[PDB]
C-alpha cells in the first residue's frame, strides 16, 4: 500500500506512535517519507546481507527474520514479511522498539540525514489530526 502523508499520519496517531519517546508526529512521517516514500512494501537489500522492510525500512539483522540474515536477532519477534502489510501495526510496533533501543530515531540514518533539525511539523501540516 501507498500511503498518502496525511492517511499516514492519522495510521501513525491512532496507532500510539505521536510524541512516543518524545518524537512528534510529523518526525515519523518524515522518517517513512525518506525511508520508503510511505509504501508498505519497500525492500532494500544491504552490503551486509541484511534487507530492510516496510514503510519504516526496518532491518533483518536486529529486528525481524527473514531466514537469510545468517547471525542476526529478531528482537521484534516477527517474519519480516508482516511489516510489508498494508496493516502498519507491526512495523508500528518494532519502531517503538527500535526508538527505544538508546539512540532514538538515530537507528533511522535517513531520519538523522533528512528530518532531523527540519521543521518536521510541515509533515502533517493540513491533515485533520
Ligand atoms: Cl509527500
Ligand atoms: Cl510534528
Ligand atoms: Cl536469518
Ligand atoms: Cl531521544
Ligand atoms: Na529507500
Ligand atoms: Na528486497
Ligand atoms: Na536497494
Amino acid at each position: 500500500k501507498v500511503f498518502g502523508r496525511c492517511e499516514l499520519a492519522a495510521a501513525m496517531k491512532r496507532h500510539g506512535l505521536d510524541n512516543y519517546r518524545g518524537y512528534s508526529l510529523g518526525n515519523w512521517v518524515c522518517a517513512a517519507k525518506f525511508e520508503s516514500n510511505f509504501n508498505t512494501q519497500a525492500t532494500n537489500r544491504n552490503t551486509d546481507g541484511s534487507t530492510d522492510y516496510g514503510i519504516l525500512q526496518i532491518n533483518s539483522r536486529w529486528w525481524c527474520n527473514d531466514g537469510r540474515t545468517p547471525g542476526s536477532r529478531n528482537l521484534c519477534n516477527i517474519p519480516c514479511s508482516a511489516l510489508l502489510s498494508s496493516d502498519i501495526t507491526a512495523s508500528v510496533n518494532c519502531a517503538k522498539k527500535i526508538v527505544s533501543d538508546g539512540n532514538g530515531m538515530n537507528a533511522w540514518v535517513a531520519w538523522r540525514n533528512r528530518c532531523k533539525g527540519t521543521d518536521v511539523q510541515a509533515w502533517i501540516r493540513g491533515c485533520r489530526l
